[PDB]
C-alpha cells in the first residue's frame, strides 16, 4: 500500500524476466570499441555497466528514471507550502521507477524519522574526532562504523540466500540514509558550534527539514534549498567516481555502510566532489583581486588571465555532459527568484555570460558550460552556511538516495563482482605486437 | 643512491617518454570488444585499465614487473638468517621496477620504523571501538581518520602543480605503509589481548618483524609466514576489487589514506577477501562430519555431496586465473617444510588431488585449479592465529604495497579520472535497435 519494500518485492520479479530474456537475447551485441587512449584515458567513452536508476545524456543532462529536472520539479511532491520537491519522492522515483503520491512520501518521512538513532559508540567516536580531520573523513569514518549495525552483514554471516539479498541491503539503507542527516549534524555542529547537541528528529517533518533542524537552522527558503539540493544532487548515472564505486565494493557484497563510506572517498577527490569548494575560494579570491562588484571589462580580463597563465574556471566542464548542466540551470533558477541582488550570484550569473564565449574561443576543452558545482556555493553561503570544507558532506548526503537506490538492485538483478581485466604498458605493447 | 625517492626520480621520465611514445603509436589501436554481457557481468572480459606493477596472465599467475613468485623469492632479498623474501623487498620492485640489494631494502625497513608514529586520536578512536566492530571496519575507519597526517591533501589544497603530485603521494604511501602495522596490532590486541600495549617499534628489525612482535608472537617460523604471507598478497593485477577502488578512488585525486580506506571497504567484502575464513570453516567440519583420518574416496564423494548440494568448494577458481595459482604453490611449500604433519596441512594436500579431478568433470568451474585462500588459513592457524575475523586484516596490510606502489605511478603518469559510461536497460534495449 504504502510500503515501499512490498511494493518493490512484487516489482523485482518482473524486471528480473525482462533483464533475463534481453541477455538470453542480445547479450553478444558489440556496443563500444576498446582503444589504448580508452584504457589510459580512464574508460572515457567506455560503456562499462549497467545502471538503472538514472542516465545521462550528454545534451540534455540527467534523467532520473525518464523525468528531466524540470519534470520532477513539476511532478513529485512537495512540502505543505513549499515548491520543491521533497528528496523522498525522488529515492522513491529510483527505487520503484514511478513518481510517488503525497501519502507515499509522507509514509516515507515517517519511516526515516523512526531508523534516525544513532549507535553510542559512533556518538562517542564523533564527539572524538579532532578539528583538523576533514568534515568528509569524518562522514566516511562514522559510517564505516556504523557497519555494526548492519542486518546484511550478520545475515550473511549465517548463510542467508542470494534470492533474500536485496532485502537486507533495502533494511540497511532505509537505516542508513535515515541516520544520515544526524551523522552529516553532529560533525557540522562538532566542527563549527562548539559541540552542542543536534536535538531530537520530530516524526511529522520531512528529512530535509529535521537535517536543517539538527544543523541549527531554521530558514523556510533555506530548507527549500536544501530540499532541492538533496534532490538534483542524488545520483547522476553509474559512471561517476562515488556511483561507480559504490557499485564497485558492493559487487563484493559490502554492505550498504562500507560500500557507501568508500563511495564518499570517491566524493572528497578534488576532481569529484570538492568542485563545489573550489568555485568559491575562486570566486572570493576573485573579489579581493579585484573589488566585490566587477563589471564585465575587468571580468573579461580575469577569466582570460585565468585561461592564459594556465588554469581553469572551476565549475566549469564535465566529463560526458557537452551542455549546460540542467542541475546548473535549475539552481540559477533558484536564485533569480530568491537572492537576485546577491553580490555572489550576479559574480556567478555573470560568468555564466562571459566564460561560455571564451572557453569555445579558445579551444584545448570540451565542455566549456558550467556544471551543478559551480552555482551550489553561493546559495549555501547567502543562508549563513558558510563552511566551504562542509558542503561535500552536503552532496553526500543526497548521492546517498541514488546510489542506494541503485545498490538494493544491484543485489535484486544479481549483478556479480566487477572485475576487469588490467594490462601494463610492456603487456599492452606486446599485445598490439600480435 | 639509496634514497628511493630520488630513483624514482630519475625512472618517471623515462616511464612518460615510454608510455606517450606507445600512445603516439597506436593510441587509437582497437584492443577489445565491448558487449551487452560485459555490461551486466561486471566488465569481465574487458580491458578496463592500465596498471603497471603487476600483471595475472591466466596461464602462470601473477607475475611482480614481469618477475613470477619463484623468481622473487629466489631474487629478493631476506632476513638476516632466514628464507622468506622481505615485503620491503617486494614494494622496492614494485615501485622502481628492479630488484633492490641487501642495502637498499635495510633502508626502506629503517625509513618505514622512522615513520611508524600513530596520531594520538587514531589510537585514542582505535581503543574505544567496540568489539561487535568488524576488524576490517576498525581498520578502514582507522585509514580514513589517519588522512589527517595527509601531505598531499594539503598541498593539493594549496595549489601544488600537477607535475608534482606522485611526490606528495610517494610520502602519504611511506607513512601509510610504515603505519598499517601500528594498526593491525593495535586492533588485534584490543580485540584478542584484553586491550594490551603493542610495544615499542625497533628501527634495526624488518617490517614483518615488528608486525609480528606488536602481534605479541616471537616464533621465528611465524615472522618468517608473514614475510612470505605479505610479499605474496601484496599486489594482483588492477582489476580486482581492492586495487581497483584505490584505483578509481585515487583518480578524483583522493590521497593515498582515502584510496586504501576505500580499496579496504572492497577487500571487507565476502567475495573479495573472506574466501579464508570460509576455506576454514569448510575444512573444519569436514573435520568433523567426517573422520580426521579420511580415505581419497570418501574424500571424494564428500565433494560432490557439496558439488550437489547446491554450495561451492571454498579456495578452488577464481575470475581470471585458469591455472593452480602460485600463491598456493608457494603456501604449499612452506607447509612441507615447517609442518608436514599437521592434520589440518595433510587434507588441505589431500583435497589438492582430489577436487580438481571432479570439478573438471561436472564441467561448470572453468578453473578447476586452488587460489591463494585455500591455504593461507591452515598456516596462520597452525602458529596460533586462530582469530578468523583478522584474516583479512593480514591480507589488507599486504595489498598496501601493490595499491600505492601503484597509485604513486597513476599519479607521477597523470592518468586521469575513471569515469566510464553507464546505461540503463531499457536504455541498452533502445541501442542495440539503433
Ligand atoms: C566533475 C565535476 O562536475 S567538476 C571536476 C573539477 N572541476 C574543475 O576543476 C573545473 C574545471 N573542470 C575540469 O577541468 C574537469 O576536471 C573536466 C571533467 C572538465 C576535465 O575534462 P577532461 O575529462 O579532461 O576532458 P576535456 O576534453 O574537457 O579536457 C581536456 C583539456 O581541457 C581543459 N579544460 C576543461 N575544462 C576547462 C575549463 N573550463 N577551462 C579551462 N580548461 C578546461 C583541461 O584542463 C584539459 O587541458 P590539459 O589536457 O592541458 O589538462
Ligand atoms: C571465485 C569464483 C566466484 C569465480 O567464479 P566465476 O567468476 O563466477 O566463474 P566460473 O567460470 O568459475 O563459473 C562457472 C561455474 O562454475 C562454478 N564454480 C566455480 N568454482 C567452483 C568451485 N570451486 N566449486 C564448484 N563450482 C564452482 C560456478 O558456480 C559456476 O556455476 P554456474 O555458471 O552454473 O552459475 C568461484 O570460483 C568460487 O566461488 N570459488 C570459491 C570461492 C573462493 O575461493 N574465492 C576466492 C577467489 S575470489
Ligand atoms: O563526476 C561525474 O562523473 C558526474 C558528477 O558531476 C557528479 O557525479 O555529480
Amino acid at each position: 500500500s504504502t510500503n515501499l519494500k512490498d511494493i518493490l518485492a512484487d516489482l523485482i520479479p518482473k524486471e528480473q524476466a525482462r533483464i533475463k530474456t534481453f541477455r538470453q537475447q542480445h547479450g553478444k551485441t558489440v556496443v563500444g570499441q576498446i582503444t589504448v587512449d580508452m584504457m589510459y584515458g580512464g574508460m572515457r567513452g567506455m560503456k562499462g555497466l549497467v545502471y538503472e536508476t538514472s542516465v545521462l545524456d550528454p545534451d540534455e543532462g540527467i534523467r532520473f528514471r525518464g523525468f528531466s529536472i524540470p519534470e520532477c520539479q513539476k511532478l513529485l511532491p512537495k512540502a505543505k507550502g513549499g515548491e520543491e520537491p521533497l528528496p523522498e519522492g525522488l529515492f522513491w522515483l529510483l527505487v520503484t521507477g514511478h513518481i510517488p503520491t503525497e501519502e507515499q512520501v509522507s509514509w516515507l518521512s515517517k519511516e526515516w524519522a523512526k531508523r534516525a538513532a544513532l549507535p553510542s559508540h559512533v556518538v562517542t567516536m564523533l564527539d572524538n574526532f579532532p578539528t583538523n580531520l576533514h568534515p568528509m573523513s569524518q562522514l566516511s569514518a562514522a559510517v564505516t562504523a556504523l557497519n555494526s549495525e548492519s542486518n546484511f552483514a550478520r545475515a550473511y554471516a549465517q548463510g542467508i540466500s542470494r534470492t533474500k539479498y536485496w532485502e537486507l541491503i533495502y533494511e540497511d539503507s532505509m537505516d542508513l540514509i535515515a541516520k544520515l542527516p544526524c551523522v552529516a549534524a553532529k560533525i557540522y555542529r562538532n566542527l563549527y558550534r562548539e559541540g552542542s547537541g543536534i536535538g531530537a528528529i520530530d516524526s511529522n517533518l520531512d528529512w530535509s527539514h529535521n537535517f536543517t533542524n539538527m544543523l541549527g537552522y531554521t530558514d523556510h527558503q533555506f530548507t527549500e534549498l536544501t530540499r532541492l539540493y538533496l534532490t538534483i544532487h542524488s545520483d547522476h548515472e553509474g559512471g561517476n567516481v562515488s556511483a561507480h564505486t559504490s557499485h564497485l565494493v558492493g559487487s563484493a557484497l559490502s554492505d550498504p555502510y562500507l560500500s557507501f563510506a568508500a563511495a564518499m572517498n570517491g566524493l572528497a577527490g578534488p576532481l569529484h566532489g570538492l568542485a563545489n569548494q573550489e568555485v568559491l575560494v575562486w570566486l572570493t579570491q576573485l573579489q579581493k583581486e579585484v573589488g566585490k562588484d566587477v563589471s564585465d571589462e575587468k571580468l573579461r580580463d580575469y577569466i582570460w588571465n585565468t585561461l592564459n597563465s594556465g588554469r581553469v574556471v572551476p565549475g566549469y566542464g564535465h566529463a560526458v555532459l557537452r551542455k549546460t548542466d540542467p542541475r546548473y540551470t535549475c539552481q540559477r533558477e533558484f536564485a533569480l527568484k530568491h537572492l537576485p541582488n546577491d553580490p555572489m550570484f550576479k559574480l556567478v550569473a555573470q560568468l555564466y555570460k562571459i566564460v561560455p564565449n571564451v572557453l569555445l574561443e579558445q579551444g584545448k576543452a570540451k565542455n566549456p558550460w558550467p556544471n551543478v558545482d559551480a552555482h551550489s556555493g553561493v546559495l549555501l553561503q547567502y543562508y549563513g552556511m558558510t563552511e566551504m570544507n562542509y558542503y561535500t558532506v552536503l552532496f553526500g548526503v543526497s548521492r546517498a538516495l541514488g546510489v542506494l537506490a541503485q545498490l538494493i538492485w544491484s543485489r535484486a538483478l544479481g549483478f556479480p563482482l566487477e572485475r576487469p581485466k588490467s594490462m601494463s604498458t610492456e603487456g599492452l605493447m606486446k599485445f598490439v605486437d600480435s
